[PDB]
């Protein structure tokens, strides 16, 4: 048993509706207005073939930039300097206002929602996860603090290998509806989380996508809101975004917080703009100045033992669902597999969004190229 | 084997991607921009509780209208007289720009796409279905003409009972992803259609949702477009709609043409406006004047033996995916279960959209109430 969860609609029974019940009352009043939450669905365009390249000023300093974007399978690229869009690129077949899957850049959005609730005093990071989700007793999340979840500092038997069919990541995907269920699989994400185990140690960085879904579960328990609604109320609805974002949901309606958000490049940049504005957005304060400052400051360097990340960023770290380079520019980034970045360059007051589709989830090859582009673009924004 | 189908994206292999392959190249470039087509997904609102009632002029003639709308579980109601919205109602919790499932009003949209292709000379209604879909040989659709599909005049062993778990409608739903698959179920909608049988007779009306999906299959074979794209290119993109529509898709990406479209009430009214404008929309001609005239003229009365429909509309009929009342006003309507109507009142140059969620799919009770409202509203628009 995973305890109380936010109803899909007001008054809904646990787990209702399902794929087999949404046409029945009382579910159908909700389902007929939200069918994409139940059944895969395609857009029928209201609008009746070539890449759009407006790389602007930075083009002079980076003449081959468009080629480098093509080489890294770039779908959308946008640079916001201050409040101004100063460079844009969209591949052939991808419109400026099309949405793109964020993968684990989604985690940085979830951390932001958690931060908002910390500012309200509804979450204390020092408290154990079980203070908010008692049902995680007996799991690897029995003992660790919420901050250790936020900082990915829990040792977990979870193989985060995105191409291994035997890995826990694929079981995670199957539990959440990203892959086809196997017999005996957990029924939903909450159940999957309760199955996770570890040796009990904490304090060393281990990237684990399950951690973010635990954060989303905590958000639900503290607010009583579906994570989908909490993500809107505490973040998205304050951005003055052009479009709604979307998030994949599992069979209970639980949003896939660790990887399942999609949005436009321009709208994602608004999240970066909020961070560089000390936590304030057009619709109000999203998180405290202190929270933003702690993100920019980084996590414990000694906890960060990931050789791949530190080979590129020796003084790098991770905190509050953000990767921190610890480089001379103080760059921090949300990062997702296949080449998604929400990259912050505080020195130039700039945000870089890059949304891509590398053939591979993550290799040193793509990592080197991607970071080379983001760093070069950042430096191109420097006063000369 | 069901033959050639439009690829989900340019160059895609048959049936690709699946739920298990969309993260792999080359599929992921497409999937990351269209994930809602693969995995159920929720909107994260960019906007930060009471019914909106603007029933306007007709309120004086129908003082109790709002109550009657509540009694029939109305979610959205809109009256367009000429080019002007003259009355609107939206229930608490449903915004004016929210989309709503159309159920079989979707069929009237599909018929419109077929009509466009007839005008282009790419479909001849007199030709057998097998002229366009040879793979339907050996099925109940081997022999009948395309027009007989359009007019629902084929005898089929298909129990269109929406609450019977043993009915062909539920098998249809399971094949298309509206319900959970059972072992041994057809893999997709195309396969399901090939399993249908009948005694071979034609000429009498039998409402069968499978007919519309055969029409959509024909559309795909003649255009080479996914039905989702054909619905946009030939109809939706010419309407100057406020929002995209959506349509549920099965595991091959085939749109559920018989029932799966969702859109806003105001945008649906644009379809009615196009019909009353002789087939022309803001973005160009959608169908010929002749096609519209034949819809308004009705089908063969003698074919219409459905006692429920004819008890209300004695001179009623059905043609080209529209229900024709044959009443003194010449009303014609798209109709969907649980209370969806795209209702045309040519006398007053008006369109009535009513989108609802009756607890039951279809009963004489709801039928009587729904039609009573539409007729009363139509008459309230008359010159006095
Ligand atoms: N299957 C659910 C998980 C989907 C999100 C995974 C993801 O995007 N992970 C990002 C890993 C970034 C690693 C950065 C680095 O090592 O340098
Ligand atoms: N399960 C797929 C079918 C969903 C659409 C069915 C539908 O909306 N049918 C409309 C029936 C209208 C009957 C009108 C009458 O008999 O008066």
């Amino acid at each position: 048993s995973t305890g109380q969860h936010p109803a899909r609609y007001p008054g809904a029974a646990a787990g209702e509706p399902t794929l087999d019940s949404w046409q029945e009352p009382p579910h159908n009043r909700w389902a007929f207005a939200h069918l994409g939450e139940m059944v895969p669905s395609a857009a029928v365009s209201r609008r009746p073939g070539h890449a759009l390249a407006r790389l602007g000023a930075i083009a002079a300093q980076l003449p081959d930039l468009e080629q480098r974007l093509e080489q890294t399978y770039t779908d959308a690229f946008l640079v916001l300097r201050g409040t101004e869009v100063v460079a844009e690129y969209y591949r052939a077949g991808f419109a400026p206002d099309d949405r793109h899957l964020l993968m684990a850049v989604s985690k940085s959005l979830c951390g932001t929602v958690v931060g908002a609730l910390v500012d309200e005093g509804r979450i204390d990071p020092a408290q154990p996860v079980t203070e908010y989700v008692p049902e995680l007793a007996g799991s690897v999340y029995d003992g660790p603090s919420v901050l250790q979840v936020l900082d990915m500092q829990i040792s977990i038997d979870y193989n985060e290998d995105y191409v291994d069919p035997a890995s826990e990541v694929q079981t995670h995907d199957r539990s959440a509806g990203w892959r086809t269920r196997r017999h005996g699989d957990p029924a939903d994400t909450y159940e999957f989380l309760t199955t996770l185990r570890g040796d009990g140690s904490t304090g060393e960085f281990q990237y684990c996508s399950a951690n973010t879904d635990v954060l989303a579960w905590i958000v639900e328990r503290v607010t009583g809101l579906r994570y989908v609604e909490a993500l809107s109320t505490y973040l998205w609805a304050k951005l003055d975004a052009d479009r709604d974002a979307t998030i994949t949901v599992d069979t209970t309606g639980f949003g896939f917080a660790n990887g399942g958000v999609s949005c436009t490049a321009r709208d994602l940049a608004r999240v970066g703009r909020m961070m560089l504005d000390g936590g304030v957005a057009p619709g109000g304060r999203v998180v405290s100045e202190d929270w933003v400052r702690r993100v920019l400051a980084g996590g414990s360097h000694e906890a960060m033992t990931d050789k791949g990340f530190t080979n590129t960023f020796p003084d790098g770290s991770y905190t509050r669902q953000w990767w921190c380079t610890g480089n001379e520019r103080g760059n921090v980034s949300g990062i997702g597999i296949h080449g998604q970045n929400l990259w912050l360059d505080p020195l130039t007051d700039s945000v870089i969004v890059k949304l891509s589709s590398w053939p591979d989830p993550y290799t040193e090859h793509w990592h080197r190229l991607q970071n080379g582009i983001l760093l070069d673009v950042s430096r191109a924004l420097d006063a000369v």
